């Protein structure tokens, strides 16, 4: 959307993940429950991250700009 | 925005997981806020990335 190259991501389109890991033909992780060290750790569910697949907080940007509600998973050991 | 219709009724949708209670050995948790059976994975995902052109999937968690 919006070609200068440079392409312009303008507006919306059906996707949810602009840019994140596009060259992957789909964005999966793998936990494996035994290596999670904190008791709770969250994950991304917004694909805003920066740590992603962790959560960084960017939900939180994500949903006052855009009227959403988007939150974490809480991978909890207790 | 990314959630169309998810919970609408909380200003952010958070899920808890205590891992020692998973039953399979994989168990997928969805990512595309598509799913009919959110917070887990229907592979409504497939569907989006096929309808929108887009490339999400799911978080596994794994026992082994
Ligand atoms: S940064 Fe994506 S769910 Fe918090
Ligand atoms: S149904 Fe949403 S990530 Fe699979």
């Amino acid at each position: 959307m919006r070609k200068q190259m440079v392409v312009v991501r303008a507006e919306g389109g059906g996707g949810i993940n602009p840019e994140i890991r596009k060259n992957e033909d789909k964005v999966v992780d793998s936990v494996v429950v035994t290596e999670l060290s904190k008791n709770i750790t969250p994950y991304c569910r917004c694909w805003r991250s920066g740590t992603f697949p962790l959560c960084d907080g960017s939900c939180v940007k994500h949903n006052k700009a855009n009227g959403d509600n988007v939150g974490p998973l809480l991978l909890k050991k207790q």
